[PDB]
Parts: C-alpha cells; sequence; structure tokens
C-alpha cells in the first residue's frame, strides 16, 4: 500500500508521557469554560480579540455612537439599552470572543488545560467554519465590532488526526444549529462542549482496545436519567455502565502514552488505530517496524528499565502491538508502585473536571452514570435540531451516535419526562408513532 515509514523512526524508552488527544494532565487541570468556549468560537469564525475587554468596548461603542449622534436623550437610552452584558451578548455570539483574550499569537489569560481542551474541539471542526452567526443599531455595534476583530490565521493549537470521526460528524452538526439559534447558542454552547469533552473522552476509553478494526464507531456506554432509582437489576447499567467505564478509563494514560512512542516527528499526530493500519499497508520486505518494536519492547522489559516479565519476540505486527500494549498497562500494576499513583491522579483529575454531574451514588450500588435533566433537553435539542419533529428510535439514535445509550427503562422515563416538558406526541392522539420535538 504506502510506503511512507509508518513509526517514529527512533523509540526511545523513556518517562511516560502524552502531548496529544486526552484533554487533562495528572495536574493542573483548571478549566475556565467560558474562555473555552471563546476559543472555540474564535476557531470557527477565523477570529480573535487582542488584548481588549467587553468593558472598554461598552465603552468605546457608547463614544462610538454619540460621535455619529450626540443627542443627550439616545446617550441615555443606549446606556439603558446596554447596561446589562446579556444584551450584548444578544445581538451576536461574535461577543464571546471578548472571553478569548489573545495577546499576539497566545493566548492571554488561558490556563494550559485552556489549551488542551480548545485543542480537542479544533480537531473537531477540520475544514468546519461558521458563517458569522439584525437591526440598524445592532449593525451598528457588529460595524464597530469587525474594526475590533483580528484574524486568526492558522491559530495556537495542535494539528491532530480526529480519533472518533463519528463525534466530528456529530459535534459539527451540531455547532452549525446552535448558530442557526444565536440566542440557544449563548445559553448553551458551553453546556454543548462540557458535555462533548466527557463524551469524546468516555469514547476513547470504550474504543482504546479496538485498535485492530480500522476507523471506530459509537460504543455503548449506558446512562440512567438522574431522576432514577436504579434499585431493580438492569443488566445493561452493570455491565455497560460506570464501572464499563472506569475499567476502560485506567487505560487512557498507559494506553496514549505509549502510542506517543511511536508518534512521527514533524507530522500531525495519529490515532493508535490509524498507526496499526499504516503499518499493515507499508510494504517492507525487510520486516523494519517489527524489528523496531520488538526492540523497543524488549528493551522496555529489561531489568535497567521497567523490570517487566520475559517474553518471546513478537512474529508478527498485530502480536507485536498487543504486546506494546500489555507491557504499557503492565507497568502500572501493583497499588505499590510510583507509577500506579500517577494513573490514579489521572482518574480523579478526569473524573473531578471531565465527568461533573455524569456520575452519582446509589446506595450499595455505588457509582452509576447519569444524565441530569439540562443535558438531557440540550441534546434532545441538539438531535432533533433541524428537523420539525423525530420519532422516537430516531432520537435515540442520535444521543447514541453521540455516546449516550438508553435501556428501555430509561426510556420509559423519558418520554414521561417529555409529556411533563410537553414535546411529546404520546397520549394525547393515536398515531403512528412517538414524535419527540424541541422544546426550544
Ligand atoms: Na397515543
Amino acid at each position: 500500500g504506502s510506503h511512507m515509514y509508518p513509526i517514529a523512526t527512533n523509540l526511545k524508552v523513556s518517562n511516560n508521557q502524552l502531548d496529544s488527544y486526552l484533554p487533562i494532565r495528572n495536574k493542573n487541570n483548571n478549566i475556565d469554560w467560558q474562555i473555552v468556549t471563546g476559543l472555540v468560537l474564535s476557531y470557527a469564525v477565523k477570529y480573535k480579540i487582542d488584548t481588549y475587554s467587553l468593558e472598554q468596548f461598552r465603552e468605546d461603542c457608547k463614544t462610538h455612537l454619540q460621535i455619529l449622534i450626540d443627542e443627550p436623550a439616545f446617550l441615555s437610552v443606549l446606556e439603558r439599552m446596554y447596561f446589562s452584558s446579556q444584551d450584548i451578548f444578544r445581538v451576536s455570539p461574535l461577543f464571546l470572543l471578548f472571553h478569548a483574550q489573545f495577546d499576539g499569537e497566545k493566548i492571554s489569560a488561558g490556563s494550559t488545560a485552556d489549551k488542551r481542551l480548545g485543542t480537542l474541539f479544533a480537531n473537531l471542526m477540520r475544514d468546519f467554519s461558521l458563517n458569522n452567526p439584525l437591526n440598524f443599531i445592532e449593525k451598528e455595534m457588529l460595524n464597530k465590532l469587525n474594526k475590533k476583530l483580528i484574524r486568526l490565521g492558522e491559530g495556537p493549537f495542535a494539528k491532530e488526526q480526529p480519533y472518533l470521526p463519528y463525534l466530528v460528524t456529530c459535534f459539527q452538526s451540531d455547532l452549525a444549529f446552535l448558530a442557526e439559534h444565536p440566542q440557544y447558542l449563548l445559553q448553551e454552547l458551553t453546556n454543548t462542549l462540557r458535555l462533548y469533552a466527557f463524551s469524546w473522552c468516555a469514547q476513547l476509553a470504550l474504543n482504546l482496545d479496538n485498535w485492530q478494526d480500522g476507523e471506530p464507531q459509537s460504543k455503548s456506554l449506558f446512562f440512567i436519567l438522574d431522576t432514577e432509582k436504579a434499585s431493580s437489576e438492569r443488566d445493561k447499567i452493570k455491565l455497560f455502565g460506570y464501572k464499563w467505564f472506569a475499567r476502560q478509563s485506567e487505560k487512557l494514560f498507559p494506553v496514549l502514552s505509549a502510542l506517543e512512542v511511536l508518534q512521527v516527528k514533524g507530522e500531525e499526530k495519529r490515532p493508535l488505530w490509524q498507526v496499526y493500519q499504516d503499518c499493515l499497508g507499508y510494504s517492507d520486505t525487510s520486516n523494519r517496524v517489527l524489528n523496531e518494536l520488538n526492540n523497543y519492547i524488549q528493551k522496555f522489559i529489561s531489568k535497567e528499565e521497567r523490570d517487566l516479565p520475559e517474553r518471546d519476540r513478537a512474529t508478527n505486527l498485530e502480536d507485536a502491538f498487543k504486546q506494546l500494549l500489555s507491557v504499557a498497562v503492565e507497568q502500572f500494576q501493583g497499588k505499590k508502585t510510583e507509577r500506579a499513583a500517577v494513573n490514579r491522579k489521572y482518574i480523579n483529575e478526569l473524573e473531578s473536571q471531565i465527568c461533573t454531574d455524569f456520575i452519582q451514588v446509589r446506595g450499595r450500588a455505588g457509582k452509576v452514570l447519569v444524565l441530569n435533566q439540562d443535558r438531557l433537553l440540550l441534546l434532545t435539542n441538539l438531535t432533533v435540531g433541524k428537523n420539525k419533529k423525530l420519532r422516537l428510535h430516531e432520537l435515540l439514535r442520535g444521543f447514541e451516535q453521540r455516546g449516550f445509550y438508553l435501556d428501555n427503562q430509561s426510556t420509559q422515563m423519558l418520554v414521561a419526562f417529555y409529556e411533563r416538558m410537553g414535546n411529546v406526541e404520546r397520549m394525547s392522539d393515536s398515531g403512528d408513532a412517538v414524535y419527540v420535538r424541541k422544546t426550544v
């Protein structure tokens, strides 16, 4: 197939590190979600604002308008019309750019976690653009704003080939839908990002082991509505819920840091399933790749290095990768070790900063994955989207595409929730299907 050598030309047995894909590290995960939101919009429209506050824009806008008019009554009214900043934001979500202040090419106030999340979403937005999301006063305000907007250029984020292409499609549809509804964009863009950040990390964890199968698809992760007791014995929740997520989450840092070893310098990063595929299609008569991996693995498990059980070299590429991923995990076994502590911090950070209110306690049943009512409404609106109406099964398939699965019982409770919310065709007529519409 190819003749591009598929992995790093020099494979160092080094300290575990990742520079890609996961948006959290073992510490320093203080996230400014409004900055992240500003960064996302900036990358969507290819503009930024440089060291210039919304406070100052507001003042400059008043001033700008009284240069054009200067009627004492008029000033007093615009003062009142735009005293509340929500009324500036409502004119255009371009105003969210003020949250992501740049200083030259640098993100002025972001933590490095903000930049990491910015990077996740920029790689869900490859080859994606928003057309800028109006009465006569508002148009003058956007005219003043356009004078402040600086072109983004390539921007500050790293390029990473999409690990989960199915979330890309969904994310881009959802951003496009929000852009058509600017008032709803303001209410929900940020929550949409928290939702995607979680689902992306969960779906990643659940697809790590599927590196043999090429391009991944949505994996069954089951959530209850936060309103449910979860007292009866539900198989899907037990087998494919929190405990499945938690088991697979334990491999994020191990597997992704190993993948980091293979990544070719001076090239866009790519996911493990792409790297494997590239290794299979590379025609090397001399088995260069297989030999390099075996050398690395054998050096990895050596006593001077990680000190792991001896094993015969891999005779093929499939078995070489499995070996790489075993040892990648094996080094974190034994609760006592220092590396097992690092992996634990990864889990706690993930659960604290990314999984907020996706997890709850349910008595003796321990932790449980939940969808709270806000997220449920957000999903409903995103999924119905540009449609007037979806059949219930159509809706659930949308939810599933985005990483959210529901058993039959949760689906009953969902429909009941929609009756109260008044966005379902259910008991009030006799129809061919259950139809769900947007609440917005
Ligand atoms: Na009915």
